[PDB]
Parts: C-alpha cells; structure tokens; sequence
C-alpha cells in the first residue's frame, strides 16, 4: 500500500510518497540508506538514497514474500531480484550530503553501471552509447551539498533523470536514457547482490515486510 512515515538518513528526510517529475502516479517509499563515492582515492563522499515504487509492487508482485520478516528478506537474493524485476515504475532519489561536480558524481555511478554490465557480459556499444548520454547529462550539472537527483524508471528500459540544486521536486523530467541493460544495471547498483548500499537494502527489506502486512 502507501507508506505513512518518512525515513531520515543522516538527517535528510525522505517523504513516504513521491510523484516522479512529469508523472501523475504517486510512488511509495520502500526504504532508504547511504553509499560512499570515492574521489581520487583520497576522499570518500556520501550520498543518501531513497527507493520508491508503485504501491502495486506490494499488492501484486511481491505477494510470495508475505509473512517473511525484514531479517528473512535481507539475505534472500531472490527477493531483491523479484523487486528489481517487478514490472512497476520505480524511483531512486539521491541527496548529496556534501558537494560533487556533475562529472564527479556521474563518473562514479557510470563506473558502477559499467562494472555490472561487464559482470553480465552486456557491455557492448548500444550500452556504451547509453552511458555516454548518461555521462554527458551529468557533466553539465552541479551538485552542491543538499542537491538532489531523481532517477525514474518510467518503464523497464526508460530511465528519466531530473535534478535540483535546492532539493525541490522538478516539474518535469530533464533527460531520458532508453536502454534496457543500463536501466536494469543501475537498479542492480542500488539493490542487487553487489549493491553499493547494504543499508538501503536492509531498509527496503524492512519497509516491504511492513507494507506486506
Ligand atoms: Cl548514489
């Protein structure tokens, strides 16, 4: 259904619902957490991550996981696979805890995606082109402390990206990357076996367990 309570990550509030930029639908918060980004081996930067999906992911697509505890879901790789494969709209909201240039952020996440694609043997030139669109978008942006990125999977292969320096929710999506493998790999970056954020995965297992009841 629809979550009622916000989750706060390093002081940053994630609301229990969000309407993706340009969208009419409201997505429910599933969980939130943190990850680190390495800049030149001398700096580790932190981002806060919030994971949202259509309410329907609970009512329909994750019914087989009913009655499991959070502490039963977090170790089950099949559970997170079902989540990332669910045919529903999803949104990941990123807040910059301290500042990054667009190229700094974009480059780090691009490498996360590339590494996942190579592990799957799905890093050809269709994906290479898509990742350059991804890189080119982020190179133009600035992410001072408190800025936000909205990654919106509006379809299984359609990644809509929006940003705002003041943390406000944009009225429309700004860029779109259409590539099935890149879209799926970015979901894996956050929620897969090799996730950059065990804390987000644990929170999402808790939030889904609660919603399933
Ligand atoms: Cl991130």
């Amino acid at each position: 259904g629809m979550a009622v309570t916000k989750v706060t990550v390093d002081g940053i509030e994630f609301p229990p619902t969000i309407t993706p930029p340009g969208s009419s639908k409201s997505l429910t918060l599933l969980g939130a957490g943190v990850r680190g980004i390495e800049i030149e081996a001398i700096q580790i930067k932190v981002t806060a991550i919030g994971v949202y999906a259509e309410p329907e992911v609970i009512a329909s697509h994750l019914q087989k996981w009913k009655g499991k505890s959070a502490s039963e879901l977090v170790e089950d790789d099949g559970f997170f696979k079902d989540l990332v494969q669910a045919p529903v709209e999803k949104l990941v909201k990123i807040t910059m805890i301290k500042g990054l240039t667009g190229s700094q952020y974009g480059g780090a996440v691009e490498e996360n995606i590339k590494d996942r694609l190579a592990a799957l043997d799905k890093y050809s030139e269709a994906e290479e082109e898509a990742l350059e669109e991804f890189r080119e978008f982020f190179k133009t942006k600035s992410f001072p402390k408190g800025s936000v990125i909205f990654f919106h999977w509006s379809s299984p292969s359609t990644l809509q990206i929006s940003v705002s320096t003041d943390g406000s929710l944009p009225e429309e999506a700004e860029a779109t990357v259409e590539n099935a493998n890149v879209a799926a790999a970015l979901l894996d970056v956050f929620l897969g076996k090799n996730s950059v954020s065990p804390s987000t995965k644990a929170s999402v297992a808790e939030g889904i367990s609660a919603l399933l009841m």
